[PDB]
């Protein structure tokens, strides 16, 4: 389809319980609604649904591996690296970031606060609690786990076993203030979804895929040298406001959903302490994404199986298609229905 959301808006949802209940129908809903072609969406859960029910067990949690990220650069171009520090406590981690050397400046609104964040990333190296391999779901939560979502992702380890952590796995992410993640799409171009357990906001900046060689350009144009996929560089928005980028921005709040789209670029930062948990996932349009792609995962499965009319043509490098960024994803097909029943 297309001319859904022709603005390329990030679009808010807010579905009732029913409505929740199927995490792969509601992802085909947004998009029929025009929410992937902002690259970046917000859900935000009815109140009947909780993830867990109490967050005081957790300051006894190990975080294995903390970075320090040590950012540098001028004029609102930067480039991030991440030193490892030594292993810490949540509770350890949690009065670290209400240090007055980490904590959040007073700031009078959000445009306050963001210009402090372009003024002084250099200044300060915070620590961020990122990568870490689990989960803070109850083992009940049947809607939107994180942990289980069913999608077709699943065919990576139903059919050949392999498990990647971030990717087939839940990530946890304690932040505080300043802690960034750079300018990137999501490995193989897949989906994402991140949830905020707790705290202080998180904030995302997001360019729409079908904009999103614009962003690459502009990266090359300032370094010459797919470099984007180290995933450590940092373009203000006033960069991206000169030379014509297209771009939104959204505050994720403690309890909302974000969805990340296939060739979404996003990039943002931590307000303060927090907790989010993250994984990839995919659906069926997520394929030729995968495709044009070529963490390195193998599309002959997808391809064998879900297009089997291609998949000669595929191995001979004679499937040359244009991803047409405003189509909807289907639900299912064929193949994927005789796919479950094999299995
Ligand atoms: C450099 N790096 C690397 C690159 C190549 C291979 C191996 C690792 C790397 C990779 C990942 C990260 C960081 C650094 C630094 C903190 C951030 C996380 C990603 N975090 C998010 C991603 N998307 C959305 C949100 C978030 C978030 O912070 O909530
Ligand atoms: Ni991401």
């Amino acid at each position: 389809h297309g001319a859904q959301n022709p603005s390329c808006k990030i679009m808010t949802f807010r579905p009732t319980m029913e409505e929740f209940k199927d995490f792969n129908k509601y992802v085909a809903y947004i998009e029929s609604q025009g929410a992937h072609r902002a690259g970046l969406a917000k859900i935000i859960p009815p109140k009947e649904w909780k993830p867990r029910q109490t967050y005081d067990d957790i300051d006894d949690v190990v975080i294995p591996a903390p970075i320090q990220q040590v950012v540098t650069g001028q004029s609102g171009l930067f480039t991030q690296y991440n030193i490892q520090k030594k292993a810490m406590t949540v509770g350890e981690y949690r009065r670290l970031a209400n240090s007055e050397k980490y904590c959040t400046p007073r700031h009078q609104d959000f445009d306050d606060l963001e210009r402090k964040y372009w003024k002084n990333l250099t200044f300060v190296s915070p620590i961020y609690g990122a990568d870490i391999s689990g989960s803070l779901y109850d083992d009940d939560v049947a809607q939107w786990n994180i942990g289980s979502l069913r999608t077709i992702l699943d065919m990576v380890e139903r059919e050949c076993g392999t498990i990647i952590e971030g990717v087939n796995t839940p990530y946890l992410y304690f932040g505080m203030w300043k802690t960034t993640f750079a300018w990137h799409t999501e490995d193989m171009d897949l989906y994402s979804i991140n949830y905020l357990h707790f705290g202080e906001p998180k904030s995302w900046y997001a360019i729409p895929p079908e904009h999103g060689k614009r962003l690459e350009r502009l990266a090359i144009g300032f370094f010459p040298g797919a470099f984007l996929r180290h995933k450590m560089t940092l373009i203000s928005p006033i960069i991206l406001k000169k030379y014509g980028i297209p771009f939104s921005r959204i505050t994720q709040e403690a309890g909302e959903f974000m969805i990340t789209f296939p060739y979404g670029y996003h990039a943002g930062f931590n307000h303060g302490f927090n907790c989010a948990e993250s994984t990839n996932f995919a659906t069926l349009r997520w394929i030729d994404y995968g495709k044009v792609a070529t963490v390195k995962i193998s599309m002959d499965v997808f391809v064998r199986i879900l297009q089997p009319e291609r998949y000669e043509l595929w191995k001979q490098g004679k499937d040359l298609t244009v991803l047409d960024h405003t189509r909807p994803t289907a639900l299912t097909s064929p193949e994927l229905s005789s796919w479950s029943a094999s299995r």
